[PDB]
């Protein structure tokens, strides 16, 4: 068992990423409709966005929206579209306050124009802060950004700007929507599945993966520091 | 808790994809040299390979030498280095007996050439076998294959002979060391550690994973088949 100030003691992972699964099964739980389920984990995401900017987390990368959520019921995909307005028009003062750093990762062309809209002015009003960059993966595959960086430096080495030879891992790496950020050194995933679904295959090579059978909605502080706690009991 | 019959009964995954690990650790415990470890997964190797054909199983994929594995004491280096010679030598007739096919993925321009040379006598005694495919990963890495595939990709491009906008998903997996193999629908960890350690990246974007804690040495055939049950168990 571990509380807060013993995991203060050890290292805390600069860049902890989250599959935040199980939302429906929660609200199934209950016997709520699947769209509470996503509402209720709208505001775990700010709390643990708090707890983790206290520890001294530096990124923390949330996949809030997966490609392959498209094929889910229209009702269900357009409220799933409007939660980041409803989220930044509930949280983003708290969140300049905080001196967060709101980013996004994924294919933006794809959401709607109002759901876009909304995260671009979150990213401006938190440009200018340097504390915790907040990454909500939205719309995001790794598949597709692998082949993305292949085909952008293809077409570099087309024109004549980059020779095949100068095409190392690093190199690599700064074509990835991730860009220049560190590879996340702690992975966790709720709801009990046991795979990768897709997210961020480059980034979590090295990554320590830890699974909870903890469904998202109810992630709580505690259940957030025994993942930090098992993080660090991980060697070699 | 499960039994061969009971697993027949259900879907097999058609390619398996193991990590090894665990074989210093269970020589530690035993009081014993780290490199007779080894020696004695080399064992449970083929008694794995043979289980996983009786299954149907198409493809065991085993990880065999990790990039990595060059910074070990250069005794072990080289006495690993001299497994695959010593696992031909003793199983390579039964495998051909069995219908298996021997294949190799990783670089291989880093092997000694005794190790290969005894390899590529092996693939090709195996060539004209249509039974399950023996996949050993020996000098495999996730990021290096990625690369490669981008820099192939692209040198095609630079020659005229590839346009850019027909680099797709499927194309990309065509690049990689795995060819026209499917992907794993199932990835098995011995050893207790829970991360991927930077194998088959691309391939396992969508695999169930199972982790177990018993190490290498000690998979044997109960422990293959329960991981097997648990592959039945997962859904979407
Ligand atoms: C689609 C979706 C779903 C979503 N859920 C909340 C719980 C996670 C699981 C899905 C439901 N959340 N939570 C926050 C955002 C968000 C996105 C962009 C942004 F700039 C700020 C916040 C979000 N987006
Ligand atoms: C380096 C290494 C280590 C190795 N171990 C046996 C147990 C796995 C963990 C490392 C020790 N095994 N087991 C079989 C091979 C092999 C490789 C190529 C081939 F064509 C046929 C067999 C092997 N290669």
């Amino acid at each position: 068992r571990y509380t807060k100030e013993d995991i203060l003691k050890g290292e805390i992972p600069e860049h902890i990423a989250i599959i935040m699964d199980g939302n429906g099964r929660w609200a199934k739980k209950r016997s709520l409709p699947r769209i509470a389920g996503h509402h209720e984990g709208m505001k775990v995401v700010k709390r643990t966005t708090k707890l983790a900017n206290e520890l001294g987390v530096k990124v923390l990368t949330l996949y809030a929206f997966s490609t392959e959520n498209w094929k889910r019921p229209k009702m269900e995909v357009d409220f799933l579209m409007k939660l980041p307005e409803e989220f930044l028009n509930t949280y983003l003062p708290e969140l300049v306050e905080e001196n967060v750093q709101v980013r996004i990762i994924g294919d933006e062309t794809a959401l709607p124009a109002h759901t876009l809209r909304a995260i671009e002015k979150a990213v401006q009003d938190t440009a200018q802060n340097d504390g915790m960059i907040l990454n909500f993966a939205l719309n995001y595959g790794g598949r597709t950004e692998i082949v993305s960086a292949a085909k952008s430096l293809a077409e570099k080495v087309k024109e004549g700007s980059l020779n095949i030879e100068d095409i190392d891992e690093s190199l690599f790496s700064t074509y990835l929507m991730t860009e220049s950020l560190q590879d996340p050194e702690l992975l966790i995933r709720t709801s009990g599945e046991i795979r990768l679904s897709n997210f961020m295959l480059w980034q979590v090579a090295y990554s320590e993966f830890v699974f909870t059978d903890v469904l998202w909605p109810d992630f709580k502080e505690d259940h957030f520091l025994q993942a930090l706690g098992e993080f660090q009991q991980r060697g070699r």
